[PDB]
């Protein structure tokens, strides 16, 4: 029985599905799309449009949040990883400690929401050396994802700062998770870092099979160090086609024991995809 965490795109998508209509058996929520600066200053983004496209207003988006935490479903914000992090002007605020203030200040402080999802797998300075990928047998991936990032200092300087208000270490309850693969740069050292500090640590394993994600599990676990508890595997429901594997990874338990869940790409993308991943993971 493990966690079912749900992402919920912004974009407008299949309009009728609100987010307070996220479902029962779903224990969070992340709000996806929408970036952190568009609830820090919200006359940027109209309501109804782009990221926002998913809501009349913001005030509309505040009071649907609400009508997911009054049912205790948790709501996250989602962050996404920029190259920003590897500067040190992270965010364009003056340090990491001022990026993570800010981030506090406007997903905590302002909008009160339960924490954030580290979305972390865009575009930087790769590492240097790139170390060898170790390669599918030992991680259920080919080899780098080149599109993302080293986790340099100032990188794992943000994430850092992050875990102060969010995460298992942190005050107020407030969740810290990640959504990235063993492909991503960082991966490693973001875990030898921060692995204890995740509430869950979600493995973007969209499309996978069972084989697939336990490979995925032998290295987190074994390699990374990482509880099996804090493992979360990606079902696709954008994608609508990889539900029976979804239901497969949704029931299964790793043999390094019980994973902490699945989480849904998005669930707003068809729900009915979504409830089955749900069903499955929490039945
Ligand atoms: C956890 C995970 O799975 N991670 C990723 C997944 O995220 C990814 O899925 C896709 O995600 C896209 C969203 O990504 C953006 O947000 C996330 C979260 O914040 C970011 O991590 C990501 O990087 C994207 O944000 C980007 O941020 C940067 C900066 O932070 C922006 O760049 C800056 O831009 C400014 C300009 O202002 C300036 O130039 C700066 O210099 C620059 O740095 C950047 O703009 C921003 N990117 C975006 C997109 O905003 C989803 O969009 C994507 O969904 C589309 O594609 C999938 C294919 O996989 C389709 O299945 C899906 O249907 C969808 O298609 C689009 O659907 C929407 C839904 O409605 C349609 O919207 C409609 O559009 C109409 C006009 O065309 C009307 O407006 C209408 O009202 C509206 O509803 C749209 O038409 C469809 N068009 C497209 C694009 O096809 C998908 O979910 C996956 C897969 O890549 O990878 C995982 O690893």
């Amino acid at each position: 029985n493990g966690v079912c965490i749900a992402y919920y795109i912004t974009d407008g998508r299949n309009p009728t599905f609100k987010l307070k209509d996220i479902p029962d058996k779903v224990d969070m929520v992340i709000l996806f799309g929408l970036k952190y600066w568009s609830l820090q200053d919200t006359t940027k983004l109209p309501g109804g449009t782009g990221m926002m496209g998913s809501f009349k207003s913001y005030k509309d988006l505040d009071t649907q949040i609400r009508s997911l935490q009054s049912r205790g479903i948790k709501v996250l914000q989602n962050i996404d990883d920029d190259v920003s992090w590897q500067s040190s002007k992270p965010g364009g605020f003056a340090s990491a400690a001022a990026y993570g203030d800010a981030i506090k200040s406007i997903v905590i402080d302002k909008w009160k929401l339960d924490g954030i999802s580290l979305d972390i797998e865009h575009s930087g300075a790769k590492p240097n050396p790139i170390p060898t990928f170790p390669g599918y047998a030992a991680t259920g991936y080919n080899g780098w994802y080149s599109g993302s990032m080293a986790a340099t200092p100032a990188f794992l300087n943000v994430i850092s700062e992050l875990t102060k208000y969010f995460g298992t270490t942190a005050p107020n309850n407030k969740q810290l998770q990640i959504a990235s693969g063993i492909d991503v740069y960082a991966w490693n050292k973001i875990m030898e870092n921060f692995r204890n500090n995740f509430n869950y640590i979600q493995l973007q394993s969209y499309g996978a099979n069972v084989s697939r994600t336990q490979l995925m599990m032998n290295y987190a676990t074994g390699t990374n160090k990482i509880p099996a508890s804090k493992m979360v595997f990606g079902a696709y429901a954008e994608g609508g086609t990889n539900q029976a594997n979804d239901v497969e990874v949704a029931k299964w338990t790793p043999t390094q024991g019980a994973k902490g869940g699945m989480m849904i790409y998005t669930y707003n993308s068809n729900v009915s995809y979504a409830n089955a991943v749900r069903d499955a993971v929490k039945n």
